[PDB]
């Protein structure tokens, strides 16, 4: 948990993940040139800061289910155009991998997972949404509730997913379920999409 200087990958906007106060996160990808790590960032107004390619430094952040959370008290610091980092490309790809679904639905232990899934069915029931999603080794469900049933995610859509937790059922029956911090950003097919 010491001070790390790390190349900013991506970030997502800011977003309400608390609709009763209204708190706001951002999520962000960042990387050493050894490793990559998932960042939850509490303070909105370090947007700027997680611009991609900028190279920042962390420290007095908070480890917490395997992200580092960053709060007002968090130190986040330019770091000039000395450093020159490079980030191996194979790294940065790892960043993007989206886990294989029969690996994550026969999963014994929790976790929370990232990736992008493409829906084959959807299922509203009540106030929570189930969608089947599938890749070339298996389907499973993902488990919406709350701010996200409103999302717009048809068959053929794409869910890209961050911080959804993996709950382990036994028969490879484990299912992704959002959870506080979870985003969904839906990547829309050119034949469900708006047009003009």
């Amino acid at each position: 948990s010491d001070l790390k200087e790390v190349m900013v990958l991506n970030a997502t906007e800011s977003f309400v993940y608390e609709p009763k106060e209204q708190k706001k996160m951002f999520h962000a990808t960042v990387a050493t040139e050894n490793e990559v790590f998932r960042v939850k960032v509490f303070n909105i107004d370090l947007k700027e800061k997680f611009t991609p390619k900028k190279i920042i430094a962390i420290a007095n952040y908070v480890c917490r289910n395997g992200f580092l959370e960053v709060y007002p008290f968090t130190l986040v610091a330019d770091v000039n155009a000395d450093r020159n980092m490079e980030i191996p490309k194979g790294l940065i790809r790892s960043a993007s991998v989206t886990p294989k679904i029969n690996q994550l639905c026969s999963q014994t232990k929790g976790s929370f997972v990232n990736g992008v899934f493409e829906v084959h069915k959807k299922n509203v029931r009540g106030e929570f949404t189930y969608y089947e999603i599938q890749d070339n080794t298996g389907k499973m469900e993902v488990v919406v509730h709350g701010r996200l049933t409103t999302i717009n995610c048809e068959e053929g859509d794409k869910l890209k997913l961050t911080c959804f937790e993996l709950a382990p059922k036994s028969g490879n029956t484990g299912e992704l379920r959002s959870v506080i911090h979870s985003h969904i950003k839906v990547i829309k097919t050119r034949k469900n999409a708006a047009a003009s």
